[PDB]
Formats: C-alpha cells, structure tokens, sequence
C-alpha cells in the first residue's frame, strides 16, 4: 500500500486525448500501489518478466519496474498512449518491450500479468480479451475489475473455467478525474493463480 509509490506514480504523464470507447484512463496511484505492492508482498515482481496488458500510460509498468521487475513487455493498441508510455519509463531503457496491436494478437510467455483492462462499460464484454489472453500466457495474473456482484460472480466463474483460482481480492475506492470531479467508483484488485 506504499503511500510513497502511489505519489511517485501520480507524478507520471496522463494520456494526451483520451478515447473513452476504449477506456483510457490512468490507473490511479492508489489502486496501482495496492496491485503492485500486493504482487511485490508475494514475490511476483522482483526479478519477473512481466506483461502489463492494456499498458497504456504505463502506470502499472513504471511501478513494476520500480520495484525490480526484471523486464516488463507493455501490451498497448494505441500508438498515441505508447508515445507517453515511452517517454513516462525512461529512466527504465532497455528493460521494458512494446507491443503495440491488439492484446488478443500478443502471445509470449511471461512470468507475470499485471492489467488495469477495460470494465467492458463502453464495448461489450471488452475484458474477455484480456483475461483469456492474460490466462494464456501466464500462471500469475493480477487485475482489476468492477466491485459488483455480477462481476464478481463472472470473474470467479470465467477464471475457474480457464484452470484459474482467485487466492485474493482487495477493495478499494478510486477515483477517476481544466479541473474538475472525480468519478469514485469501486473496484477489486484480483490475484488469479492457476490451479495446481
Ligand atoms: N483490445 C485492446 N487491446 C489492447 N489494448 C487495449 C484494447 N482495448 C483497450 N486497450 C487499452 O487498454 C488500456 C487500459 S486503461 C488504463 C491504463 C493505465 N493508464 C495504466 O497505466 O495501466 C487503455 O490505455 C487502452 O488503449
């Protein structure tokens, strides 16, 4: 929950025109401190390969690398949300990879996915994707879904019908913002491991 990674996260560069249809929006440093100390906590970043799905600004990927991720390969669709991932891990050069295209399309091996995916409130079932391809190419995954009911019972239904258990689920309060309102809404940060 390290309160000192979630500030230096927050002083990363946001995306430059945000296209809503694919739900571009910083992860919050908050949220992103929990995932990433979280995964830390239990020996999942510290010298992993790392996939960061939906990596876009590369808040996730930034702090992955900051606690001593051995590489971490960022899984974007848009080129606009690379150029600021570029310049938002520079100090990292040379120990994280681009992938820019569809995250159904990305297909190597990792050791570890991170992902802050699309809810699937502005296109139909968008995190299916993600999680699919997330359970594909890792034993680990980490991600970040709606705290709903619904969800819930999805997540934990779809990941068990792909070979995944959730080992855990915290709940957290984030709040999504010239200068005006957040949109607070709450989510889980899960932890998905694949049975046996
Ligand atoms: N089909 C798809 N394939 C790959 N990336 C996708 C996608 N649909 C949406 N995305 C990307 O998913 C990203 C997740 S939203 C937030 C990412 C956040 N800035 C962070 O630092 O983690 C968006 O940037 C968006 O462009």
């Amino acid at each position: 929950r390290k309160k000192e990674l979630a500030i230096a996260l927050s002083k990363l560069k946001g995306f430059k025109n945000p296209k809503v249809w694919l739900e571009q929006y910083r992860t919050p440093g908050n949220a992103a401190s929990e995932l990433l100390w979280l995964a830390y906590s239990l020996g999942d970043i510290e010298g992993k390969v790392v996939a960061d799905l939906g990596a876009g600004t590369g808040v996730l990927s930034y702090g992955a690398l900051l606690l001593g991720a051995k590489e971490v390969i960022c899984v974007e669709v848009d080129k606009e949300a690379v150029d600021v991932l570029i310049e938002n891990l520079g100090e990292f050069k040379g120990k994280f990879k681009v992938f820019i295209g569809d995250v159904s399309e990305f297909n190597s091996r990792v050791d570890i996915v991170i992902m802050n995916p699309p809810f699937g409130s502005q296109r139909k079932h968008a995190d299916r994707p993600f999680l699919l391809k997330a359970f594909e190419i890792s034993d680990v995954v980490y991600s970040i879904h709606l705290a709903k009911p619904e969800v819930r019972r999805f997540i934990e239904k779809f990941s068990w019908e792909h070979g995944f258990v959730v080992t855990h689920r915290l709940t957290t309060k984030i709040e999504i913002p010239h200068r005006k309102k957040l949109e607070r809404i709450t989510v889980d940060i899960y932890r998905f491991s694949k049975v046996i």
